[PDB]
């Protein structure tokens, strides 16, 4: 096949295992990827947008399924936090059920790869940057399946937590961040 590899803000291939701010295409939809406390939670282990528009939020870990130097694009990818909440026991996005529908958290165990594994980027055709939606990758049996997006939806205290959706997946250009 053609790898087809992910490509960054700056239009230099991703690098895999490197680290990235994931920010919005559109730059008044807010800024990097961050964490908030919420619900019962004990500490902060919920993945959100940040609402301030200069913040490049969290450097964030994007690591393949392969050993390869880049990542090809219909790769699984697992999203980690460069430096997580010192309360998750490891830097990894996991997608929790809930009543509302799943939802993006961190997590206060380390999970196996299948429960970690479960992303991956979709390039949006129509841009000039490259620009991608975050599919979530849920079971199928002996495998896995990636028909649902990552949105965003604001709670009843204004954060922008990063959720399964049906409508409005979000779109994001991955900035290298400085190691």
């Amino acid at each position: 096949e053609f790898d087809d590899d992910l490509v960054d803000a700056e239009g230099n291939l991703v690098e895999n295992g490197g680290t990235y701010y994931l920010l919005p295409h559109i730059w008044a939809h807010g800024g990097g990827i961050e964490t908030a406390k919420t619900g019962n939670e004990p500490c902060p282990l919920t993945v959100v947008r940040s609402p301030n528009e200069v913040s490049k939020g969290e450097p964030i870990r994007i690591s393949s399924q392969f050993l390869s130097l880049f990542i090809p694009r219909g790769s699984l990818v697992a999203l980690g936090f460069a430096n997580p909440p010192s309360c998750a026991a490891s830097p990894w996005w996991t997608v929790v059920d809930s009543p509302q529908g799943p939802a993006v958290k961190l997590s206060q165990q380390k999970l196996p790869e299948k429960d970690i594994l479960v992303f991956k980027f979709e390039k949006v055709s129509h841009s000039n940057i490259h620009v991608y939606k975050l599919l979530y990758c849920q079971h199928d049996e002996e495998d896995v399946k990636c028909d649902q997006y990552i949105g965003i939806h604001r709670d009843r205290n204004g954060n922008r937590r990063l959720v399964v959706t049906e409508e409005n997946p979000l779109e994001l250009v991955l900035l290298k961040a400085k190691s």
